């Protein structure tokens, strides 16, 4: 269980291929970091679960499954590359950011940028398959690469965003560019509104 | 409260049964054990309340009413098994599953089992009460035995669930067979959004 | 934060009437005082501040504000009432409740008690605001008196509670009856999921 706002970033510093997936170390610096073995951590906005911490958390390692590799853009990591994190949500009176599994539904690319204001609101245009489509309302929520954003207008096979860099200095979009590609997880809200709609009749 | 993430597994070591239902005595290895008289556990995903403990919860005795015996799977616990334990939660405490009441709502038997991956994943089919089904949303979440647990698919009346081996090793879903009785707990986040739009119509 | 786990009950000593409002002398021995000049607590659902304390924690005094008389029972308050507290959580409280902010959102009448199963249950029925109908869901959360509680079943005029008579010599509930007020704070994460509907419209 996440909220999608993204805690900090970290750099992968090393990549072991092994029989059964890819094995990443990664380095950041947490507020009060609480690192458990164990405990959920959604890496750009994918559910990974810590298997060693080098320094209560300042390093930590993960494993993901070769379905991991296929289902996201893991495949696509290199050494060095900055990364979103965000360590599952604590008990808090004050409920913040949106309802966020850190469950990846698909993956996306980048067709347009723009920088209206004259850079201070960014505009992406991203490519989705259209069976999401019906997930992806106009002033609706989504998750891409763990960042909770509102979506400005949805088309079949696209949607637009908009971002404040008050948002892309302190995550990965910084380096978002060309196609560089997107982990999409749409509304759990909406699919579970669907859900209550289709069991009426 | 609790977040359906099992921090250990306990033997059942005795069962009485009394003016107060079957009563059950524990063993487990918590980190910090802070066991108090009264303090709330999910075993297998169904709140109980302390009666007793030896070694600041080490041991611990609780018991079952009659209805929660009628309520889950209780009746069919056996003396040796291992099953689920989670303490409520703490404010410092990852919430790695998602909000989990450990009020059962329902049980599930088993249809079919499998393994995908040559035992990499196994892929259960579970029974609901069709009350459930629509609260049971595909790529949703639930808690099964008080593991939390995302849905693969669901149908009325039934849904999939996907297990990697490391939850089935560090939980009681080993044993899961098809005469296993599961402890079903729907998503709360469903039921209160089901209420929002009674109300908002 | 609090979790709507009831500590113990005091007595009413004694009310001052003041410039602000009324000034509130309570008693009682709770296990481990460390109870301090400013530390905040849910006197029957509604957060106070501790003004004073005497003979190492025995009594202490607070104060509440014409607004917090007008939204609470605490109008109703004589004295020698048996009141329901909780000290805010500590990172080393188990939130055996659940969510709670101690902010009264209303009150609620007692329309029906009734004693089932020889009085091993005690059935209660509570009038409430529709203004709230819709945060209070069937098999839902809520905070009654301070008391963390399940919904049962709910209308859009009442709800319906069902209780374990160990509660009732625990905290205040055995004064419950046809016709008692109740302080009702509705559960944050319903009001925090019609926060992320509204915002898709």
């Amino acid at each position: 269980m996440f909220t999608g706002l993204v805690e900090t970033t970290g750099k992968i510093l090393e990549i072991q291929e092994t029989n059964e997936g890819r094995g990443f170390l990664v380095e950041t610096k947490w507020v009060q970091p609480d690192l458990k073995l164990g405990d959920s951590i959604s890496v750009n906005g994918c559910c990974q679960t810590v298997t060693e911490f080098t320094n209560e958390g300042s390093r930590f390692r993960f494993y993901a499954s070769f379905k991991t590799l296929e289902l996201t853009n893991f495949k696509f990591l290199k050494v060095g590359e900055e990364v979103n994190l965000e360590r599952s949500a604590l008990p808090t009176t004050r409920l913040g950011g949106h309802l966020v599994s850190g469950h990846v539904d698909g993956t996306g690319k980048i067709l347009s940028k723009e920088e209206r204001e004259g850079g201070a609101v960014i505009c992406y245009t991203v490519q989705n398959d259209p069976s999401l489509s019906r997930y992806i309302a106009p002033r609706g929520s989504i998750t891409v690469d763990g960042i909770s954003l509102t979506v400005v207008d949805s088309r079949p096979k696209e949607f637009d965003l908009v971002l404040i860099p008050e948002t892309l200095k302190k995550t990965n979009a910084k380096s978002w560019n060309s196609d560089t590609i997107l982990n999409l997880e749409i509304d759990l809200v909406a699919r579970y509104l669907e859900q209550l709609l289709k069991s009426k009749e």
